[PDB]
């Protein structure tokens, strides 16, 4: 039940990501990456999993 | 999009209670038994591995 | 450009290492049958079993990224 | 449900027997334990020179040439 | 073969020229214990909008330097 | 800040590199048909003395990257 109960949680999160925000929304790579980073830190939070979230987007692209 | 990525790791970062599962020794076999009862179902989506990558990352920032 | 007696003997053993999986036709036959349907569920079913007995080694860490980073050349073309 | 899936079994089993081999072939060990303890960088730049000093760049021995980094770095580290 | 050589010879130039330029030595030397540090120095180099390749490696300088640290 | 000094240094390095005429030339003259033995032997000439420090490892990045937005 230990490792049941936070594999669920990640697994409710995981899909919910994937239902809620219409994702796989995608000429340059680099530019754009800068561009939606940039958006992402306009407010000075640099939190941890807007790190993650940026992340998958980098290697989406590649 | 920029605020696609921005509420998507937000509101990740905010779940209190999984912030208090993360909390509950040894990393490695954990994230095994971990991924496995994730995938345990067939289907592989996005959002389950960025939430398996960010518990991994914040797996590892413990050891 | 420069060598020893442990070096020049540690480096051919890694170069008849790598060069013996390149090689290894079965292994490279079934790399090359993998489904392009979902490579995903593919490396799932491989990193799995190869961590199901419950113990990990760094072999097992670099032969599962051998067959991930082939897997990812084939699901691109 | 995943259920079965035989011929991803062949390979899984392949890999982990190629993995195994890795890590108990006591003459790799030994090689790799026996290597100047002192400059890391140096040894790494001479194996990986010695290992493409023939025009060969073939993925495996890149890979073989990452495990002898990843057990670099842990001697280092410890 | 001698192509190689004027190459090889302005990167090995570049990289002594970093790692022996003291008042850059001094100043990541001098930072504080840690990820957070990293992502003030990034806003603050790229906050005039340019993303040229050289700016990101210059980064991943720091950021391997800062991580050595920690 | 403090990091405001740190942050122009890393941003004049950055731009002194990609401005640097002369290396851009060079790396522009590399064979697109095998970079991959230009990358060792340029990586073979840069250690033929005997040190390996971190900025040469860096400086070989640089030259590798850009070697792989052109392949
Ligand atoms: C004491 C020097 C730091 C230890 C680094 C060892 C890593 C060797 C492998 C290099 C791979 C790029
Ligand atoms: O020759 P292989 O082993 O396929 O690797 C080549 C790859 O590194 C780029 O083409
Ligand atoms: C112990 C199995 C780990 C496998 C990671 C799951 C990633 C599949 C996309
Ligand atoms: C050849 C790969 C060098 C990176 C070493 C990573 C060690 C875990």
């Amino acid at each position: 039940a230990s490792t049941k109960k936070l594999s669920e949680s990640l697994k409710r999160i995981g899909d919910e990501l994937d239902s809620n925000m219409e994702l796989q929304r995608m000429d340059s790579p680099r530019e754009v990456f800068f561009r939606v980073a940039a958006d992402m830190f306009s407010d000075g939070n640099f939190n941890w999993g807007r790190v993650v979230a940026l992340f998958y987007f980098a290697s989406k692209l590649v």
